[PDB]
């Protein structure tokens, strides 16, 4: 399955295709976007984004708390799309 991922960045929106077995950060990088990351392992907030439509599988995430997850926050470095989705990027600074 190929999903359309609309990335809402501080500098503009860009829609990319992302396979069901590709992490959203990896898809973004292949498409030529420059999204933030550090550990690439689900254990920080550098790569945080926020889902505003659709769904992901981020079962390997181990930084976000349940309230953050229920608000739509996602660790892009470990999140596979499970539908077409819309994700706001560069959201680390919105976390508290």
């Amino acid at each position: 399955a190929s999903y359309t991922v609309k990335l809402i960045t501080p500098d503009g929106e860009s829609s990319i295709e992302c396979s069901d077995d590709t992490y959203i950060l990896d898809a973004a990088e292949e498409a030529g976007l420059d999204l933030p990351y550090s550990c690439r392992a689900g254990a920080c907030s550098t790569c945080a984004g926020k889902i505003t439509a659709g769904s992901v599988d981020q079962s390997d995430q181990s930084f976000l708390d349940d309230d953050q997850i229920e608000a739509g926050y996602v660790l892009t470095c470990v999140a596979y799309p499970t539908s077409d989705c819309t994700i706001e990027t560069h959201k680390e600074e919105d976390l508290y």
